[PDB]
Protein backbone atom coordinates (compact mmCIF):
# COMPACT_ATOMS: atom_id res chain seq x y z
CA UNK A 1 0.00 0.00 0.00
CA UNK A 2 1.11 3.93 -0.46
CA UNK A 3 2.41 5.62 2.52
CA UNK A 4 -0.71 7.65 3.07
CA UNK A 5 -1.08 8.51 7.04
CA UNK A 6 -2.07 11.53 8.72
CA UNK A 7 -1.01 12.24 12.11
CA UNK A 8 -1.74 15.85 13.02
CA UNK A 9 -0.48 17.04 16.47
CA UNK A 10 -4.11 17.94 17.42
CA UNK A 11 -6.85 15.63 17.07
CA UNK A 12 -6.60 11.61 16.31
CA UNK A 13 -7.95 10.14 13.25
CA UNK A 14 -8.20 7.27 15.36
CA UNK A 15 -11.09 7.86 17.78
CA UNK A 16 -12.71 9.73 15.27
CA UNK A 17 -12.72 7.13 12.67
CA UNK A 18 -15.57 6.30 14.35
CA UNK A 19 -17.49 8.90 14.28
CA UNK A 20 -17.74 9.07 10.34
CA UNK A 21 -19.18 5.17 10.41
CA UNK A 22 -21.70 7.11 12.26
CA UNK A 23 -23.07 8.75 8.97
CA UNK A 24 -22.40 8.81 5.25
CA UNK A 25 -18.70 10.36 3.78
CA UNK A 26 -20.89 12.53 1.74
CA UNK A 27 -22.53 14.75 4.14
CA UNK A 28 -19.76 16.98 5.77
CA UNK A 29 -21.63 19.20 8.55
CA UNK A 30 -20.68 19.34 12.33
CA UNK A 31 -23.56 19.57 14.63
CA UNK A 32 -22.50 21.29 17.87
CA UNK A 33 -25.12 21.58 20.50
CA UNK A 34 -25.85 23.09 24.63
CA UNK A 35 -24.45 26.53 23.47
CA UNK A 36 -25.16 29.33 25.64
CA UNK A 37 -27.01 32.55 24.45
CA UNK A 38 -24.01 34.68 25.22
CA UNK A 39 -22.65 32.30 21.63
CA UNK A 40 -22.42 34.27 18.70
CA UNK A 41 -20.93 33.04 15.09
CA UNK A 42 -18.04 36.08 15.99
CA UNK A 43 -16.93 34.06 18.51
CA UNK A 44 -18.00 30.37 17.06
CA UNK A 45 -17.74 30.70 13.35
CA UNK A 46 -13.78 31.24 14.11
CA UNK A 47 -13.73 28.83 17.13
CA UNK A 48 -14.35 26.27 13.86
CA UNK A 49 -12.68 27.96 10.99
CA UNK A 50 -8.93 26.62 12.95
CA UNK A 51 -10.47 23.05 11.82
CA UNK A 52 -10.09 23.57 8.07
CA UNK A 53 -12.71 25.92 5.74
CA UNK A 54 -16.14 27.36 6.81
CA UNK A 55 -18.68 28.06 3.90
CA UNK A 56 -21.96 28.39 5.69
CA UNK A 57 -22.39 28.11 9.52
CA UNK A 58 -25.60 27.95 10.94
CA UNK A 59 -25.93 29.10 14.87
CA UNK A 60 -29.09 28.44 16.56
CA UNK A 61 -29.11 30.30 19.95
CA UNK A 62 -32.83 29.96 20.23
CA UNK A 63 -32.14 26.04 20.62
CA UNK A 64 -28.67 25.97 21.72
CA UNK A 65 -26.92 24.78 18.50
CA UNK A 66 -25.22 24.58 15.23
CA UNK A 67 -24.46 23.28 12.02
CA UNK A 68 -20.80 24.48 10.30
CA UNK A 69 -20.50 23.36 6.79
CA UNK A 70 -16.84 22.19 5.60
CA UNK A 71 -15.00 20.79 2.02
CA UNK A 72 -14.70 17.81 3.07
CA UNK A 73 -16.33 15.30 5.46
CA UNK A 74 -13.05 14.09 7.36
CA UNK A 75 -13.24 18.22 8.23
CA UNK A 76 -15.95 17.59 10.34
CA UNK A 77 -14.63 14.13 11.75
CA UNK A 78 -12.24 16.38 13.27
CA UNK A 79 -14.09 19.26 15.05
CA UNK A 80 -16.31 16.30 16.18
CA UNK A 81 -14.07 14.62 18.23
CA UNK A 82 -12.29 17.89 19.33
CA UNK A 83 -15.95 19.96 20.46
CA UNK A 84 -17.14 16.59 22.18
CA UNK A 85 -17.40 17.44 25.30
CA UNK A 86 -14.93 19.98 24.88
CA UNK A 87 -15.38 23.14 27.59
CA UNK A 88 -16.32 26.83 26.13
CA UNK A 89 -16.66 29.97 27.80
CA UNK A 90 -17.39 27.78 31.25
CA UNK A 91 -20.19 25.89 29.05
CA UNK A 92 -19.12 22.49 27.14
CA UNK A 93 -20.59 22.14 24.47
CA UNK A 94 -21.42 19.19 22.24
CA UNK A 95 -20.44 17.04 18.89
CA UNK A 96 -22.34 15.05 16.18
CA UNK A 97 -23.46 15.05 12.37
CA UNK A 98 -25.87 18.10 11.25
CA UNK A 99 -29.28 16.64 11.74
CA UNK A 100 -33.00 17.51 11.54
CA UNK A 101 -32.97 16.84 15.55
Amino acid sequence: GSQTIGLPPQVNPQAVDHIIRSAPPRVTTAYIGNIPHFATEADLIPLFQNFGFILDFKHYPEKGCCFIKYDTHEQAAVCIVALANFPFQGRNLRTGWGKER
